[PDB]
């Protein structure tokens, strides 16, 4: 069936055909919707999946059923038959990575999807190799503040006992320390990871914003610690354009958001190590990272310096402080010429991106729960935009944390 | 389908277990290959006898289970009595006790409502003896006066006769009992509430003489027994309003904004045991954001962000200054302050979302679940600093329920 989606602000109606191509389940059924749930090979499995991907690749370059296409099918078939897997061509790898981003239903930044620098690291064999590759990624992506989207792809999974993994959840994150008095210093999101680094030999500064070491696992071996050279770690001290006292809060963040714990799937092949990076939407830092109760939780401190009456919730003192923090963050990044996008501009771009995809591609899978910003929702255009969510491959998937799997 | 489904709160780590979804009745619109969770809405004929029996039995069973008389003599007798009614008259009538139970539970089952901790405290007004629009007007006026209660608002529903053949429907044509007019101007601009321009035009055609102001309370347009609808003015003394002022910004009053105290939705259909109540206005009290974010700041509504921001002397040329966000917060601060000052019941979005979490938890424990639509439950501003943002929810449709129905002017056969 052709499915329609309406924008209730502009009354624009798009028609979705693309969803007809998905073959992977979403978690919902006819009788129960799980749209707010965060997470609901063999030779015989592998070839149909490879064939599907090869087919859409040669279809994408307008040479479906070509001599080259047919040969590739045969090439891939023989290679699965004789090795229980196959290797992607470089062109395929790049096409696959861009489309995993394209298909990422939860990403509001996908207007950029085809500007992705793809680093092929499939010849890597050791944690030291991974560290070199990651350093180059970071240096290239940071670009002195003029951030550039990139992904580095390490060797595919083989038998499951020789996985490459980046144990860090992002390449750059701050440590979190569980205090004697039961509280938390630094980032409470990373307390467990920090403890593993400590246990593995990392000597913690025990400050509020200590950059974590890289913890890297190659070919299924024990992971090894590495310090990212500090000149590669671009950071922004947070200040406020009106409140002189804001800089006295001591807040800072890092410029490069680079998620490193997801799994890239292309044509049935699994890439368990594929750190990918872009640039920040301000709310990621200013709302979630700084103001989640289970994160840096700074609302009370800021509201106090703002001298706001904090006794009753209906004074909306949290909401006032939230906006000012997010102002400061955008101002700080912009003053230091570090790429950042505000949630108005970002969501705006995403609506334009949806219109592009519906025209040229017949749809765009999108997850309203994640696309709508964590503040000021309904004064952004995506709030009023009906979206259809469905799962297309290639894709980025969640995977279990390595310390639950690995035996040393 | 699995017997136990789990939901997690990502802030508190609390994990709840849902068994109530097993009692789900109609489809959600999703399939296993697509999710329609952000779609707003995923023939003139009525239920046949065969369609009607199992729906009635289902409801009667559920009623007697609730009062701990399942399998009792009374239960079996009521079953038999209902069965005979349907067989000889192709429909049946609810007992008052059943009617009150069904109405309370349609609210309890309303996945999009954040206010459901209050569900058992609902004043049900039985208007199934109503025969004319004048009578509907009498019932609606009494409802408004009772629910308003001089500002100490009390939740209530008034239930007009159920549907019979579908050519004799009772309808309130208004979408809410109390709403403001909108008037499209020859030059393309709108006066009043742009959301209501269509309904307003209908009223004007029906004879209404419009004041043509910014906040003119609309007349009731009331359809009894399938007849042409009739106009009635609500006695202005029955319409509680709050002028919007600001605890710090003295100039805020000069904006001349006000809103009405009583949110009373009147265009939904109540379904109980396969019976359809097409006219069933229900009312509660407001969450601030319903007025301060949506009513006032939606672009296709009153759209006041700009004018407020200018009076705040904000720099408005760069979106990254968050002038919209800054203005939005102050507007919502004003609304809560004005209502509280005038002692009209209102709830802020922090308090409401916290109550709903406690409510949900209690429902999971005492009922085996609580259907919730995250896309509607999370407030239109400051989402993640409310506890519902981090709460996984399962959405599914239980009966009795409130349902959408077609706009009456689109279907009505004019006499
Ligand atoms: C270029 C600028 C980008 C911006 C502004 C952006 C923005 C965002 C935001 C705000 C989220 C929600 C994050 C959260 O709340 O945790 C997100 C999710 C996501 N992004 Fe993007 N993103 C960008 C680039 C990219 C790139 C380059 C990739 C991959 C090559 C990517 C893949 C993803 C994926 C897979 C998710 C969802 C992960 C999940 O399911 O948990 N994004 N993005
Ligand atoms: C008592 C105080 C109440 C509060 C604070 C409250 C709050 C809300 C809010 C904020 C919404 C979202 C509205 C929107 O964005 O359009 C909503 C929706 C809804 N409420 Fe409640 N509500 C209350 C009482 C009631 C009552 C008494 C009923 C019925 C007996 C009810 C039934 C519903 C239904 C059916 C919806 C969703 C309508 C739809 O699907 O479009 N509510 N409520
Ligand atoms: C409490 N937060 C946990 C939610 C989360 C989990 C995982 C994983 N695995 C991955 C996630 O990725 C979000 C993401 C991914 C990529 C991003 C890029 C490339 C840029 C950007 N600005 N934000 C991103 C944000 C998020
Ligand atoms: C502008 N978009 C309108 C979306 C909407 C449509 C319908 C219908 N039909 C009914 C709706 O009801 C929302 C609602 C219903 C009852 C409420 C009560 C009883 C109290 C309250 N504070 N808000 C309500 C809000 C909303
Ligand atoms: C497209 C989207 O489903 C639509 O804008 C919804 C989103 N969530 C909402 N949530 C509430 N409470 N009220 C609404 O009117 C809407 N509108
Ligand atoms: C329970 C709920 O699904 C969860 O809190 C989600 C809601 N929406 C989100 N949206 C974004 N962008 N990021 C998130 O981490 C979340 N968390
Ligand atoms: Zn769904």
């Amino acid at each position: 069936r052709f499915l329609k989606v309406k924008n209730w602000e502009t009354e624009v109606v798009l028609t979705d055909t693309l969803h007809l191509k998905s073959t992977l389940e979403t978690g919902c059924t006819e009788y129960i919707c799980m749209g707010s749930i965060m997470h609901p090979a063999t030779k015989d499995q592998l070839f149909p999946l490879a064939k599907e991907f090869i087919d859409q690749y040669y279809s994408s370059i307008k040479r479906f059923g070509s001599k080259a296409h047919m040969e590739r099918l045969e090439e891939v078939n023989k290679e699965i038959d004789t090795t229980s897997t196959y290797q992607l061509k470089d062109t395929e790898l790049i096409y696959g990575a861009k489309h995993a981003w394209r298909n990422a239903s939860r990403c509001v930044g996908r207007i950029q999807w085809s500007k992705l620098q793809v680093f092929d690291a499939r010849d890597c064999t050791t944690a030291h190799g991974m560290f070199n590759y990651i350093c180059n990624h970071v240096k290239y992506a940071t670009n002195k503040g003029n951030l550039r989207s990139a992904i580095t792809i390490f060797p595919q999974r083989t038998d499951g006992k020789h996985d490459f993994r980046v144990w860090n959840s992002q390449l750059i994150r701050y440590a979190g320390y569980k205090q004697p008095d039961g509280s938390t210093l630094g980032d409470p999101a990373n307390v467990q990871f920090t403890e593993i680094c400590i246990q593995q030999g990392w000597k913690p500064p025990r400050g509020r914003f200590d950059v974590l070491p890289l913890l890297l696992q190659a070919n299924g071996n024990d992971p090894e610690l590495f310090q990212i050279p500090p000149e590669l770690v671009l950071e922004v001290p947070i200040r406020h354009p009106k409140f002189e006292w804001f800089k006295d809060l001591g807040l800072k963040w890092y410029g490069l958001p680079a998620v490193s714990n997801m799994l890239l799937e292309i044509g049935g092949l699994e890439f368990s190590a594929c750190p990918f990076s872009g640039w920040y939407m301000g709310t990621e830092i200013g709302v979630r990272d700084y103001c989640d109760n289970s994160r840096y939780n700074i609302l009370e401190e800021v509201a106090k310096k703002m001298n706001l009456d904090m006794r009753k919730t209906s004074s909306l003192w949290k909401d006032q402080a939230l906006v000012e923090i997010n102002i400061a963050v955008l101002y700080s990044f912009q003053s230091d010429k570090v790429t950042i996008v505000d949630h108005h501009s970002a969501t705006e771009s995403f609506i334009k991106h949806m219109e592009n995809e519906y025209r040229c591609r017949g749809g765009c899978p999108a997850d309203w729960v994640w696309i709508v910003p964590p503040m000021s929702g309904s004064i952004t255009p995506v709030f009023h935009q009906e979206m259809l969510n469905y799962r297309l491959t290639p894709s980025f998937e969640y995977q279990p944390d390595p310390w639950n799997t690995h035996v040393w």
